[PDB]
């Protein structure tokens, strides 16, 4: 447990160039250098001072995130505490996997797509066997490895409001489960199938709670056959319990998986 997080000093590592920025702080493409060795890695700096956690909280949370072994959850390899918490993940050369198929949409077939919702269902269901939350699912919190290879992101950050991507009940009562997890993994299915198109777009964040109400759901990718869609829209019920599991996400996508052009139509 406690030797599966380094704890880097300043020394150990050198920001190179800037990979993108938020209100969360900023990514840096880095060095690790421990050794003889030099590893390119990720370096998340949070912004400052932004709650009074104290440093043993802190490390109790990264503790959790180091320990995740599975090869579509991405594991927290070393942190450094300063005035900032920089948490170090090795690098995904191909960024995120929403500006992935937005760039790459006309070489994208119907193989490459349900292998991600695999590999994605397969990480949330490692989460939700080791009793976590993620809270943020999303295809901008979904990292490319290669581009058969994909892990899930920014799980657990939040302990240290993506309104489009949260079931009602997180909408209206602030209740976050594995079951509110399956709405957010079904919306990302929903930009995987689209090639990146935002949800519900032009629509207000206030508004959206309105629409789910009245019963209007994300519209049928045209790609997506019926077999598809129905999954779909079965993560996106009222009824937090009839949603599927991320078990049995993986199996249906799975066997959706060897036959991909019966499932998706791509020209
Ligand atoms: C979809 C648009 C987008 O997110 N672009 C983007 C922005 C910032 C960084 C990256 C990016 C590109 N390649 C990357 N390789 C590795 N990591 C990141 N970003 C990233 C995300 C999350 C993260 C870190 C560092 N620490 N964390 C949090 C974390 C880490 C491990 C486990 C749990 C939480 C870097 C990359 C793309």
């Amino acid at each position: 447990n406690q030797a599966l997080l380094r704890i880097l000093k300043e020394t150990e590592f050198k920001k190179i160039k800037v990979l993108g920025s938020g209100a969360f702080g900023t990514v840096y493409k880095g060095l690790w250098i421990p050794e003889k060795v030099k590893i390119p890695v990720a370096i998340k700096e949070l912004r400052e001072a932004t709650s009074p956690k104290a440093n043993k909280e802190i490390l109790d949370e990264a503790y959790v995130m180091a320990s995740v072994d599975n090869p579509h959850v991405c594991r927290l390899l070393g942190i450094c505490l300063t005035s900032t918490v920089q948490l170090i993940m090795q690098l995904m050369p191909f960024g995120c996997l929403l500006d992935y198929v937005r760039e790459h949409k006309d070489n994208i077939g119907s193989q490459y797509l349900l292998n991600w919702c695999v590999q994605i269902a397969k990480g949330m269901n490692y989460l939700e066997d080791r009793r976590l939350v993620h809270r943020d699912l999303a295809a901008r919190n979904v990292l490319v490895k290669t581009p058969q290879h994909v892990k899930i992101t920014d799980f657990g950050l939040a302990k240290l409001v993506p309104i489009k991507w949260m079931a009602l009940e997180s909408i209206l009562h602030r209740i976050y489960t594995h079951q509110s997890d399956v709405w957010s993994y079904g919306v990302t299915v929903w930009e995987l199938m689209t090639f990146g198109s935002k949800p519900y777009d032009g629509i207000p964040a206030s508004e959206i709670s309105s629409i789910l109400e009245k019963g209007e759901r994300l519209p049928q990718p045209p790609i997506c056959t019926i077999d598809v869609y129905m999954i779909m829209r079965k993560c996106w019920m009222i009824d937090a319990d009839s949603r599927p599991k991320f078990r049995e996400l993986i199996i249906e996508f799975s066997k959706m998986a060897r036959d991909p052009q019966r499932y998706l139509v791509i020209q």
